[PDB]
């Protein structure tokens, strides 16, 4: 029932009671741990709705009140009638903030309550989506003073009238397969980039081409739109010490904005719910730039640094990795674009965990994702035991739309 | 039931069936994952089934399943259990068992080497002096003047739980730690408690930063006894840096032989409470964990100062910069002194090959991602990108309570 988590650096021990309220399954069993696997009706809806409303009314200290019982009856009647129901604005904002709060893979949750929620449930077309999204982009960017935001499009109905953003993130760089056999730009987006060209996009065919938005309203064919360049804040990447760094031709965008996930609140499913915060430096510097299957710039940078690249044991990869990540953080800070380093972000997360344990009885956290992809053990989260479990409201994965869509 | 694991860098997909053989529990449930939790007498009743399952495994491995030799062995063990409440492993079974415990060790990234283990049978040992002699021989053999060889020494099994053989040291070779009145620590802070016990037992401590601890050895449930490992047997490496001449002036050194001595080895239901085993180091164990953990030697600030890094803000990544330099130094020093060491790039690449092999020949490879991924530069190693499945197979190495917490003092 009660579970302890220990921090092996500080000896601080926390007691988790919040897991007892978990409703979805983890993928693990008593016999096998799947902790490192990336992807591990009318009748159905009323318990889900009831569970959520009870959470909500409890949160505002009105559990079992007249408003509470009356809301539960109103929702019951609407489900009995229409097969679905509608969230109040207050419930929608609560549900969104809590889906972020419950995101066990998110290191930046100390910020969970500050989310700006844009209600786009009145949207009907792809042009309308484009408009909402441009507005979200400009608001969240805030000329470099980034603010966290989510834009919420209409909920799933029969599932043949889905709102979807086909992009994985709102702002990403194109990837093209070449005659040469190699890849120009971002290789993760090769497939998406070719679907855009298939739909009519005139590709500039460069290394950092901001992809068009491809938007699907109400189950219809998706439509292409170019985001106004003045709305896409980009940072040229230079190094505080290495003059040649600027010459590598590197840049990245300021706004990380996940657009392919599903928001689940009280059994209602929001299949188009792009949300954005700001970067931790390592996402760009370690993952985007240095993954083998991404921009893979490690070979080139070590070359400019004149490191000994003959044997892995000179740690040439590791040395270059650090310089690159210094060059991401310096550039963003010099341009006054919000960014956090992995040391600061993980320190905040430990503080957040402590807050959540004392105020809420726990914090679901996925160690495999929380610990940064560089310098793991010099960050405090490495030494922190974490319990992973699934609470709702939640953000969930969903299949890529190009496999699902019926034209 | 067939489970798939994908490598997200290479798209290679593997299929696990071996998990079906797993008996024991992980600590996770359908509703909670405890994958990051560090630590999530036996009767005749329970013993024969454990023995049978082990001997079935063993006889399958040698292609003699269902043979007369197989059947006679099951009979002889069954008879021995009913007669004596326990049984004795044959030498061949003990070797197979110890190698498989290593093969099954899901937290170990060095398992490509599993079949080359040298097994020393010390089941005829009766005294702590006898333990000391066996351990010296293990250390000399494993050390091999810098050309390290994997080894394990196996002392007599648990009987009634009152006559346990134990090595009180967590590793055969480690450095003392001393808490000073001002609250600072001299030497290795991980070993403060153990060092205090040693001193209480009568060890005369030189009270320096790298004092090799004495062995504290318990035979047959008796009170443990102190022994000094002969210093000529303890290979040590002074740490210097290929480019930074001042690095040597930090006065750092480390020992060559990593030798875990506080784990329990389980084979066919038998429990070997003293089974010290050794391999050789991956650099990050020393350079990242031993030197840079805040609760260990904690040398980051001092190195960063000597490097004249900007230490006023974390986002200069001064900690990360110093970290890499320290780890270059550890690898360079070991290689220069011709002492076996593996870097985290090479060890992780070898682990992926081993894992692919194991899935194909064995139907799986239990692996604990949290432990396998190195503590620096995670995602530039191929293991970061490899999905893994963690489950518990026997034979196995298990943790056991520290002996000072459980021992009954005879005085
Ligand atoms: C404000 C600053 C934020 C920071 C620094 C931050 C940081 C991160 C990081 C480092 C990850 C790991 C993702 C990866 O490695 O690809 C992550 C994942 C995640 N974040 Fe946060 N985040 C922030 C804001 C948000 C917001 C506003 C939301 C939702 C409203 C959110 C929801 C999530 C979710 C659902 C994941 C898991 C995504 C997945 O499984 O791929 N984050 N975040
Ligand atoms: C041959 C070279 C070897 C290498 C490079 C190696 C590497 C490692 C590493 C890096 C770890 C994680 C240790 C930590 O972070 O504390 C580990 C753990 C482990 N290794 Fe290996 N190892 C080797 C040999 C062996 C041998 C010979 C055995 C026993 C026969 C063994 C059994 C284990 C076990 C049981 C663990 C888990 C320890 C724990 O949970 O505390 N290893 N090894
Ligand atoms: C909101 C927010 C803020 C922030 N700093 N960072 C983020 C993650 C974004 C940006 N940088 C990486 C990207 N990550 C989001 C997408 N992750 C998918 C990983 C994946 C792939 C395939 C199968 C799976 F099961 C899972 C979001
Ligand atoms: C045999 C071998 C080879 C090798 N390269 N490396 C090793 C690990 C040794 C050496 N370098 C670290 C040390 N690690 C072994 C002891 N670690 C126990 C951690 C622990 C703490 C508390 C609760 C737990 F459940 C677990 C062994
Ligand atoms: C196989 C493994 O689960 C996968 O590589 C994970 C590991 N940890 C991660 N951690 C974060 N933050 N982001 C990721 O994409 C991943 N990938
Ligand atoms: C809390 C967490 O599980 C703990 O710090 C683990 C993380 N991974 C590790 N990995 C290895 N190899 N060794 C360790 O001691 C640890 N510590
Ligand atoms: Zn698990």
């Amino acid at each position: 029932r009660f579970l302890k988590v220990k921090n092996w650096e500080t000896d601080v021990v926390l007691t988790d009671t919040l897991h007892l309220k978990s409703t979805l399954e983890t993928g693990c069993t008593e016999h096998i741990c799947m902790g490192s696997i990336m992807l591990p009706t009318k009748d159905q809806l009323f318990p889900l709705a009831k569970e959520f409303l009870d959470q909500y009314y409890s949160s505002i200290k009105r559990f079992g009140s007249k408003a509470h019982m009356d809301r539960l009856e109103e929702v019951n009647k609407e489900i009995e009638s229409t097969s679905t129901y509608q969230l109040k604005d207050t419930e929608l904002i609560y549900g969104a903030k809590h889906a972020w709060r419950n995101a066990s893979r998110c290191v930046g949750r100390i910020q969970w309550s500050k989310l700006q929620v844009f209600d786009a449930r009145d949207c009907t077309t792809a042009h309308g989506m484009f408009n909402y999204i441009c507005n979200h982009v400009k608001y969240a960017t805030n000329k470099g003073n980034l603010r966290s935001a989510i834009t919420i499009f209409p909920q799933r109905t029969d599932g043949k009238h889905d709102f979807r953003v086909w992009n994985s993130q709102l702002i990403r760089y194109a990837g093209y397969k070449q005659p040469d056999g190699s890849t120009l730009g971002d290789p993760a987006n090769v497939q998406f980039t070719e679907i855009c060209i298939q739909q009519g996009w005139k590709a500039p065919r460069g290394r950092f081409d901001v992809l068009p938005l491809l938007l699907q309203a109400n189950g219809n064919d998706p439509e292409l739109f170019q985001i106004p360049p003045e709305l896409v804040l980009e940072v040229p990447i230079r190094h505080p010490k290495f003059d040649w760094f600027k010459d590598l031709g590197l840049k990245w965008y300021g706004l990380p904005a996940v657009s392919n996930m599903l928001l689940e609140i009280g059994g209602l499913e929001f299949s188009a719910c792009p949300f954005s915060g700001w970067y931790m430096g390592t996402e760009i510097g370690v993952r985007d730039y240095c993954d083998n299957s991404r921009y893979n710039i490690l070979e080139e940078v070590a070359k400019k640094m004149d490191l000994d690249m003959r044997k892995t044991s000179s740690l040439w990869k590791d040395q270059a990795l650090v310089e690159i990540n210094i060059a991401v953080l310096y550039s963003f800070q010099s341009d006054k674009v919000t960014i956090v380093d992995h040391h600061s972000a993980t320190e905040s997360f430990i503080k957040h965990m402590e807050n959540e344990y004392r105020c809420r009885g726990g914090c679901p956290a996925d160690w495999v994702w929380i610990v940064p992809p560089m310098s793991g053990s010099i960050t405090p989260v490495f030494h922190q035991e974490m319990l992973n479990y699934r609470l709702t409201p939640s953000f969930e994965y969903q299949p890529d739309p190009w496999n699902t869509h019926v034209w």
